[PDB]
């Protein structure tokens, strides 16, 4: 699995403001394990390896990825 922006079937990305409704929207829409709003967009942890992403640069990526949501 992997992280990242997740695209509906249209490319878009979810805009966000607050990280529980990146939190639902990861899980409930794109099944994965968590998200958050990750400079505005709705950033998912453990998305499928299928699942389209947006192409965003590394730096982005990895500073996305630094974040801690829940200890479960």
């Amino acid at each position: 699995k992997k992280n990242g922006y997740a695209v509906d079937s249209s490319g878009k990305v979810a805009e966000c403001l607050f990280n529980n409704y990146c939190n639902n929207e990861c899980t409930k829409v794109y099944y994965a394990d968590k998200g958050y709003c990750c400079l505005l967009k709705c950033y998912c942890f453990g998305l499928a390896d299928d699942k389209p992403v947006l192409d965003i640069w590394d730096s982005t990526k990895n500073y996305c990825d630094v974040q801690i949501i829940d200890l479960s």
